[PDB]
């Protein structure tokens, strides 16, 4: 089935997802020259106070750290979005080396990972509903380059041992996303897609302009994970990013000057 090798990588995706070839598809490469700056556009509201994790879990793909998302408890809302956008999981797409790893670029800038906040419109009533609508989903994109360790990424990176292979998940309460968030919420925004199959088109993409920093031991214990399932052929989990798409008939919308 699908992932990310020669055989059944984002290339191949296609031929049992063909809206891969749409025409509102993500990741896109940002150009900081176009992106128009919109007065129209509000100020981001990310209320994670109230966030409940509840488990982390390794898919095959990537890890995801899960919440509870039975009530308006964290929340993205402002911004280019009309209404309430409930978080119901984050995760992240890193590279083999420093040098890639995330799914938009700047400028043709690859940073060493990107983190997914991925969020709901509560209008839809659960998530299955929400992402077969176009506004469905709002995913918050945040760059990570490597400097400077992130405190708050550290409980993330220090439970991956326990969820080495496919299928594996652990307990994973009280941990504060708020920790993963740069200074600023300056943004970028366009409408795409799911960034794996399938790739359904109802995401609006927030992408912030400030990166966080992580060390690079952080990351190296990300690239310690596998894409295989238990006593499988190890096959490191690196390089799970979809490359950039093309833009079609968008504009990328900067909320700063
Ligand atoms: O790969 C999946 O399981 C599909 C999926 C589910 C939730 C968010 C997604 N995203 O692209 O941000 C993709
Ligand atoms: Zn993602």
């Amino acid at each position: 089935h699908w992932g990310y090798g020669k055989h059944n990588g984002p290339e191949h995706w296609h031929k049992d997802f063909p809206i891969a070839k749409g025409e509102r598809q993500s990741p896109v490469d940002i150009d900081t020259h176009t992106a128009k700056y919109d007065p129209s556009l509000k100020p981001l509201s990310v209320s994670y106070d109230q966030a409940t994790s509840l488990r982390i879990l390794n898919n095959g793909h990537a890890f995801n750290v899960e919440f509870d998302d039975s009530q308006d408890k964290a929340v993205l809302k402002g911004g280019p979005l009309d209404g309430t956008y409930r978080l119901i999981q984050f995760h992240f797409h890193w590279g083999s080396l420093d040098g890639q790893g995330s799914e938009h670029t700047v400028d043709k800038k690859k940073y060493a990972a990107e983190l997914h906040l991925v969020h709901w419109n509560t209008k839809y009533g659960d998530f299955g509903k929400a992402v077969q609508q176009p506004d469905g989903l709002a995913v918050l994109g945040i760059f990570l380059k490597v400097g400077s360790a992130k405190p708050g990424l550290q409980k993330v990176v220090d439970v991956l041992d326990s969820i080495k292979t496919k299928g594996k998940s652990a307990d994973f309460t009280n941990f504060d996303p708020r920790g993963l968030l740069p200074e600023s919420l300056d943004y970028w925004t366009y409408p795409g897609s799911l960034t794996t199959p399938p790739l359904l088109e109802c995401v609006t993409w927030i992408v912030l302009k400030e990166p966080i920093s992580v060390s690079s031991e952080q990351v190296l214990k990300f690239r310690k994970l596998n894409f295989n399932g238990e006593g499988e052929p190890e096959e490191l989990m690196v390089d799970n990013w979809r490359p950039a798409q093309p833009l079609k008939n968008r504009q990328i919308k900067a909320s700063f000057k």
